[PDB]
């Protein structure tokens, strides 16, 4: 089936570094300008031989008719109030980005408030992030262009939904609160910077500044509010308290669930909004996460994480702080991850726990803490949820691996709390009853019990014949839920495939301990639990290695690319979206500096001796047995991606065709597809939405020669 040369690629040999005496050679080190005449050449060249792969077999067509159909359903939002309207979120269903609606009243008849399709016809335009104004009057969005984390920040009046003239640049990573007297809005901004700053671009991010907004003026005149000119890779996020008394500031560095809290009583300011708040800095330290819940008076509730590794709700009072005085008001679950919390109807507080990768969610007392109603779920995850302090009900959406999911509402003014379906779609095209969810917990090298969700058409036979999907991330104290996937369906119905996610460490499943026994170094656990899942799925007769196919995304690129150095006997395909491939130099580029919290930096000599083992560039290397070579191979990247820079997509490709592909028995493909105005994944259309799972899965199925099954 090879009908491809792999292009010309210049080999700087003289590109050698010195880590701690160990001298590395970085022969690609050139690609990570996305600029220059050679790196556009080498991603022309690279994609004269992905793109006709890709379209060849006429199954893409296929896929792409059937996705086309299946992912064409109303997809809505929880309903959410804002001051005397309503808003909720809505795709009819092809629609490029979804569209913001306003009603006056529940049963009132909804309008089009934002909409962002008709800023971009090919909808590379998407919003990121919003707020509005404590009163609901006002509108405050961010606007990001091609999936780059830049940010511009427009404003409307919600009456009319009138455009406002204010404008703020140069936003990212960025918090967005309106004070309570709604004359402006906090923000972050960065400071101007040379060269472009549109994601093509690869310039560390430092300096993040808090800016405060007033409406009605030019940016030129905010107020510069918070900055850390000795720490450079501080970030500090403003938020005020449901009364609209203290404004909270969250400080991070890195990306550990972990802050600093400072608070600024406005009470006790003379002089509005200034540069030169009365900060209090009541946690001045990294050691715990501190997450505003609510406050009653100075008594304040926080998710915290300190000495609670699966999270707990305290209280403490800003007028009695030393820790020994703080007063628990939910006690850590001794196995359920507190995932998020809040406080609705004034006393209620809504909590969501994950129990064995399943959201459960209840209400409690917000004076006693005391467990009110559990609310009822099927297996699934709890993916939205409205309810604010002065709200008097619940809007929450859930969802599930095989049902598009379920908006519940619940009316907490009444005695008896009855949850009610508010709007639930069917997919015509998928019967789920078909099919099946079965979680296990298989031992991973150390004996560590790792759950895997597998969904499969019922009846079976685990005898080794079928062609498997194996999905993991492992990292970030993020927890991979169930969600509903139609482009992963069509690989179970019309690919008569086997779909499995493997909940490994690294990932939050577990609390902090989870987190903790896949990061630094302890990374290679991350590893070696995937390559035990595989070894699961394989032992236990669901696939075979040349039936099996492992996906991941940017931390979850590394996942895989780094499973394909280590046991390429163990997998048939691998395709990796917005891999870290360079383990030695992420840190150098954008804000790859704030991942060292899960990976360690190379500056480092001990940690340089983590990262060398496993970092996947490093480590491409023939397979010693002649009966084994690599896998069939596809990462995915836009060629400028200012979140994951593609200078590791391209310089891994390239090693991967230099010293995999050029050997005889290679003869599966090493192929990079490198598309435009696409970012790491955030408000990506529909359309491209749709064209990349058709390529995904067309070259899966190209790779294992697998027939479509109508």
């Amino acid at each position: 089936m090879l009908s491809f040369q792999y292009p010309d690629v210049y080999r700087d040999e003289t590109a050698i570094q010195d880590y701690h005496g160990h001298k590395v050679c970085d022969p690609y080190a050139w690609l990570e300008d996305p600029d220059s005449e050679q790196t556009k050449a080498f991603v022309e060249a690279q994609n004269k031989i992905t793109v006709p792969f890709l379209e060849q077999c006429p199954i893409r067509g296929l896929y792409k008719e059937r996705m086309t159909e299946l992912y064409d359903y109303p997809k809505y939002s929880c309903h959410f109030k804002k001051g005397k309207r309503y808003f909720y979120f809505y795709n009819t269903g092809l629609q490029n980005q979804r569209v913001l609606y306003v009603q006056d009243s529940l049963e009132g008849e909804a309008r089009v408030f934002l909409d962002p399709n008709i800023l971009s016809d090919d909808g590379t335009v998407a919003l990121r992030g919003y707020a509005f104004s404590e009163d609901g009057e006002y509108f405050a969005y961010g606007l990001s262009a091609s999936g780059s984390d830049w940010v511009t920040i427009k404003f409307m009046k919600v009456d009319g939904a009138k455009e406002l003239p204010d404008v703020l640049e140069r936003v990212k990573f960025s918090c967005m609160a309106w004070t309570h007297d709604g004359k402006g809005m906090f923000y972050n901004a960065y400071p101007q910077q040379d060269g472009k700053s549109d994601g093509t671009e690869t310039s560390t991010n430092l300096h993040q500044k808090l800016y405060y907004h007033v409406l009605g003026t030019d940016q030129s005149e905010d107020i510069l509010c918070v900055e850390f000119p000795d720490e450079p890779k501080w970030m500090g996020g403003a938020e005020l308290s449901d009364d609209g008394r203290y404004v909270l500031l969250s400080i991070r560095e890195g990306c550990d669930p972990v802050n600093r809290l400072w608070y600024c009583d406005l009470q006790q300011e003379s002089n509005g909004i200034t540069g030169i708040l009365k900060w209090v800095k009541l946690i001045d330290n990294f050691e715990g996460e501190y997450d505003y819940v609510t406050n009653e008076g100075t008594v304040f509730t926080f998710k915290t994480n300190r000495h609670s590794p699966n999270y707990r709700l305290i209280n403490i009072d800003f007028t009695d702080p030393e820790e020994s005085k703080w007063k628990v008001l939910v006690p850590e679950h001794e196995k359920d991850v507190l995932e998020w919390v809040a406080c609705v109807r004034s006393n209620f507080l809504v909590l969501c726990y994950l129990h064995d990768v399943k959201n459960t969610l209840q209400l409690h007392d917000l004076a006693t803490g005391a467990l009110l109603k559990i609310f009822p779920l099927e297996v699934g995850s709890v993916v939205g949820y409205s309810g604010q302090k002065k709200d008097t009900e619940i809007f929450y959406q859930f969802t599930s691996f095989l049902s598009p999911g379920i908006i519940y509402h619940c009316d907490l003014t009444k005695e008896e709390l009855e949850p009610r379906v508010f709007r639930e779609v069917t997919v015509k095209g998928i019967d789920a009853s078909d099919y099946q969810t079965v979680q296990i917990f298989y031992p991973s090298k150390d004996g560590t019990k790792i759950p895997m969700f597998i969904v499969h058409k019922k009846g079976i036979k685990l005898d080794g014949s079928h062609p498997a999907f194996l999905y993991g991330y492992g990292g970030f104290n993020i927890s991979i839920t169930p969600n509903y996937s139609v482009s992963r369906l069509i690989f179970v119905r019309h690919m008569g495939g086997v779909l499995a996610v493997a909940n490994i460490r690294g990932g939050g499943e577990y609390g902090e301990t989870w987190h903790k026994g896949g990061i630094l170094a302890n990374k290679q656990n991350c590893f070696d639990d995937f390559q035990c899942a595989a070894e699961y799925l394989i032992k236990e007769g669901y696939t075979s290695p040349k039936r099996l196919t492992i996906n991941g995304g940017s931390n979850g690129g590394l996942l895989v690319a780094t499973c394909a150095n280590q046991r390429p006997d163990l997998f048939g395909c691998v395709i990796a979206q917005v891999g870290v491939m360079d383990m030695l130099k992420f840190h150098k580029y954008t804000i790859g500096h704030a991942w060292t919290t899960d990976y360690g930096c190379s500056d480092s000599k001990q940690h340089f001796e983590w990262l060398i083992k496993y970092s996947p560039l490093h480590n491409v290397k023939l397979p010693e047995a002649d009966d084994i070579q690599y896998p069939s191979m596809l990462l995915l990247t836009a060629d400028h991606n200012d979140r994951v820079v593609p200078l590791h997509s391209l310089k891994f490709i390239a090693t991967l065709q230099y010293i995999v592909g050029r050997s005889r028995k290679q003869n599966n493909p090493l192929l990079i597809h490198v598309d435009t105005k696409a970012g790491h994944g955030a408000g990506k259309p529909t359309a491209k939405v749709i064209e990349e799972v058709s390529d995904m899965f067309a070259f899966i199925a190209r790779c294992l020669n697998i027939d479509w099954i109508p």
